[PDB]
């Protein structure tokens, strides 16, 4: 199956190695009471814990978390 294999596609949280990294190319640097925003910048690496369909999940970023599109990050399949 997919576990670290054919990516992430439409999944439920946690499938198939269960986490992945994004590396992020653009964010902001916002805080958690922010929605619950990862405070994170250009360069950056977060550990999406949250996997779903349109690429709008929930980072978590050595200990950050929250909320942000797939518009600008880059995903380390898992």
């Amino acid at each position: 199956g997919p576990y670290a294999q054919p990516s992430i596609n439409t999944p439920l949280p946690n499938l198939q190695n269960g986490p992945f990294y994004a590396r992020v190319i653009q964010k902001r640097v916002p805080n958690a009471y922010d929605k619950t925003a990862l405070a994170l910048e250009v360069g950056e690496l977060v550990k999406v814990t949250k996997i779903n369909m349109s690429g709008q999940w929930e980072g978590e970023c050595n200990g950050k978390r929250g909320h942000f599109p797939f518009t600008h990050v880059r995903l380390l399949d898992q």
